[PDB]
DNA sequence: CCCGAAGTCCG
DNA sequence: CGGACTTTCGGG
């Protein structure tokens, strides 16, 4: 079976404006995970323009399987026109497609794709669909993938006055220990952006229950201006 | 335009 | 460890 045509056409235009001098520093900024073409983000955004312009958006239908195949090709920006196009199809993601985001969020990973599926994707279903969390985060929790830890914990980013305090402080309380930077920096950025909103509360969390130090001193980057730095 | 959100380098 | 500094991206 072919590829869809729509991802033929994608592959084929961003290949023909690579940049392998700009490709070099992309792929290290990643540590060198994977492979890029070197195109940033202004001109990804206008090249898939481009195919939208001339080809059309596919059919609901086949919007699962055009982002496997974009997820499946070796090159980053493929994965970050994947996100692009989940997007343009946002009013048709629903609380049944949460496992289709958790299969995302384990293939091909990094902090540039798993961030930009859990605070946005995952946090929507999870506003509208609460009763479903524990459906999820137990098992993301305990297991052995660390983006599904992350997942856990930022999924509420965005949440401002709807945090549920007590599964959020529950959630970092489970994940404290971890020597993982990636998970001490998503408890820092969690409590730093949730401090936007209610800061005494977290405020009090910090100063009252363990935490990495990394983890501590993100958290309240901001707000130790309000409260002092005591001697 | 501005500001706030991984990376390297150094003590 | 954590401060100083860096580019890129998104939002105001
Ligand atoms: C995630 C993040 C934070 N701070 C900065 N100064 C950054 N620059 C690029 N990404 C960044």
């Amino acid at each position: 079976v072919p590829m869809h045509p729509f991802v033929k056409a994608l592959q084929e235009h961003f290949t023909a404006h690579q940049n392998p001098e700009k490709a070099e520093p992309m792929a290290r900024y990643m540590k060198n995970h994977f492979l890029f073409l070197g195109i940033q983000t202004p001109e990804r955004r206008q090249l898939l323009k481009d195919i939208i312009q001339i080809h059309t958006l596919p059919d609901q239908k086949d919007f699962q399987i055009i982002i496997r195949e974009l997820w499946d090709l070796p090159e980053r920006e493929f994965q970050a026109a994947a996100l692009d196009i989940m997007q343009k199809y946002k009013k048709h993601i629903n609380e049944t497609h949460i496992p289709f985001l958790e299969e995302l969020i384990v293939t091909k990973s990094w902090w540039d794709s798993v961030d930009s599926i859990v605070p946005t994707f995952l946090g929507d279903i999870f506003l509208k669909h609460p009763e479903l969390i524990s459906a999820y985060i137990p098992k993301w929790i305990a297991s052995d993938n660390i983006w599904l830890q992350r997942a856990a914990i930022l999924f509420q980013l965005k949440y401002k006055q709807k945090m549920d305090e007590e599964l959020l402080f529950w959630i970092i309380g489970q994940l404290h220990s971890s020597k993982e930077f990636f998970i001490q920096k998503a408890i820092g950025w969690v409590l730093r952006e949730y401090a936007k909103t209610n800061p005494d509360v977290v405020w009090e969390y910090v100063q009252n229950n363990e935490l990495a130090p990394l983890s501590k001193r993100e958290a309240i980057k901001h707000i130790k201006q309000n409260y002092g730095i005591n001697n």
